[PDB]
């Protein structure tokens, strides 16, 4: 393991919030998008969802757990308009 | 289709971004940038960063086609796309040399 997810909203306002380790991609997914429902009503061009998984190696292990992420959060309506593998990270960016 | 190239280089942080004219193929936009990063590399520079915009993202059949055009260029020559980014109604690809 020792692989970390981190999560960003923001929507000018940014929650960053570390994921506990043992979670699936939907579960981790589903918790983000309730969290981001606390501040309902307006809020969707303008929240931008960021994951990053540290480290970025094994780049195989990163990219798989990257691209369930990316399955994840687009079969939830948002899009994957960012994706950068610098930096001993992968840095995803979604929007709605 | 507009499309501009940008040359990072680092040691502290330096860049410069170029325009390309409409009439000009992939491979003299890609062997451009090798000659420029080229004279670089000769000098005290260590990190080198290409970074290419396609302004108009309206018809992404050819905004994709001109962006994995270039793509392959750049790839066929040593750089390694590490960024991909459609946002602003431009699609952003960032290369390390």
């Amino acid at each position: 393991s020792h692989m970390n997810i981190q999560v960003s909203l923001q929507w000018v306002f940014s929650h960053t919030v570390n994921i506990p380790p043992g979670g699936t991609a939907e579960q981790i997914a589903d918790n983000i998008l309730d969290m981001a429902r606390s501040l309902q009503d307006e809020g969707w061009d303008k929240l931008t969802v960021q994951v990053t998984v540290n480290p970025g190696f094994p780049k195989e292990t990163a990219m798989r757990v990257a691209a369930a992420l990316k399955e994840a959060f687009e079969d939830r309506g948002l899009r994957l308009t960012s994706i950068e593998t610098s930096g001993n990270s992968i840095h995803l960016k979604f929007r709605y």
